[PDB]
């Protein structure tokens, strides 16, 4: 059945608000839909979030100050929640948060109902934020409320994080429990945002190896993401048996994002999400990071015709950002001439470690 795709005018407006990424919302849609895309897709307008519905992670003293400075960027009560230089207490921002929540909710549901196995929210995957702060541009934690959501019906969800920064808000939420396991993909180097997720950071308590994290270093690329990707996906299936799983693809992994980082391209991700994709479980996909805002575009759209099974030309198509995409006009992106600071040994120990953790888990 056909993949649900979150979109309204309205939704698209209030996300190109973002102070952090303006316009990137209608960027992305307007490829897509330059693409036919979406006529193939099942369009929903997605609902906007409750403040109980909020509530179901975010505290009730979080909420109510978010709502209050929406109507502010000189509270005092905003440096204890998190508001400052990363995230602005920007007029509207509840209303831009509770949008975003209630989209990936909105996702959430339709998978829920049956109503498709892929459900798309390419603006969510606001994934730093917790229960009482906001943290690297997230105001509220949508993947969090996704997940709340398809625990409903799934008592094995499996989120995970392709993006450059490690999905802290996410991880800590479920660190303490089985029914959740999360598994992130990130950059890991001292000084860089948020600093968490080493390959020993495996969960508490009764989650404990229910949390997996690869660290991965400046300068990988499509080939050997994939086989760290497939090897950990590969065991984490096996052991886990997911019934969900809410994948999150950042687009802030790829050549020529600001960040500078990695040095992946929308084909090497694709092949992670193809792996994804065939374990046919209802699967909720967000969006991410992804600061060069055309290639972001490029990336999601690609990932879009992935999902469908469609191969799109290479040839961008004449729409309203058109201009954005020169020099070359091409939706394919090409690797920079950076070197690849990632050893093999230290991808296999990583690696390695995690079968380790992961055996306790199959024993249990
Ligand atoms: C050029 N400029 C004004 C800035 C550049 C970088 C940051 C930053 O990395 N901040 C730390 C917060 C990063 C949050 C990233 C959100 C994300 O992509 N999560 O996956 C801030 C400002
Ligand atoms: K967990
Ligand atoms: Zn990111």
């Amino acid at each position: 059945l056909v993949p649900v795709y979150i979109y309204s005018p309205e939704y698209v407006s209030m996300c190109d608000s973002l102070a952090k990424i303006p316009k990137r919302a209608s960027m992305v849609h307007s490829l897509i839909e330059a693409y036919a895309l979406h006529k193939q897709m099942r369009i929903v307008k997605p609902k906007v979030a409750s403040m109980e519905e909020m509530a179901t992670f975010h505290t009730d003293a979080y909420l109510q100050h978010l709502q209050k400075v929406s109507q502010d960027d000189d509270h005092p009560d905003s440096i204890e929640y998190g508001l400052g230089y990363d995230c602005p207490a920007t007029e509207g921002i509840f209303d831009y948060a509770a949008a975003i929540g209630g989209a990936t909710i909105t996702a959430a549901q339709c998978l829920i109902d049956g109503m498709c196995k892929v459900a798309i929210n390419w603006s969510g995957g606001w994934h730093h934020a917790k229960k009482d702060e906001a943290s690297g541009f997230c105001y509220l934690n949508d993947a969090v409320l996704g997940i709340l959501r398809l625990r409903r019906k799934f008592e094995r969800i499996l989120y995970v994080n392709l993006d450059l920064h490690h999905g802290d808000g996410v991880e800590d939420a479920f660190s303490f429990t089985s029914k959740v396991m999360t598994v992130s993909l990130h950059k890991f180097s001292p000084g860089f945002f948020p600093g968490t997720g080493d390959v020993s950071d495996v969960g508490l308590g009764k989650g404990r190896y229910y949390s997996v994290n690869v660290p991965i270093q400046d300068g990988i690329q499509d080939e050997k993401y994939y086989q760290i990707c497939e090897s950990v996906l590969k065991e984490v299936y096996q052991a886990f048996n997911p019934k969900a799983v809410v994948l999150q693809l950042g687009a802030d992994t790829i050549a020529g994002d600001p960040m500078c980082s990695f040095n992946m391209t929308p084909v090497g991700i694709g092949k992670c999400l193809k792996y994804i994709l065939q374990w046919q479980l209802a699967t909720l996909i967000l969006g991410g990071g992804g600061y060069n805002l055309a290639n972001t575009a490029r990336c999601w759209t690609y990932l879009t015709g992935v999902i469908l099974g469609k191969t799109l030309s290479s040839e961008i198509p004449d729409h309203e950002f058109f201009t954005a995409y020169g020099p070359d006009y091409v939706l394919e992106i090409t690797p920079s001439c950076r070197p690849d600071r990632n050893e093999p040994h230290r991808i296999q120990q990583i690696l390695n470690y995690i079968k380790g953790n992961l055996k306790h888990v199959v024993i249990e």
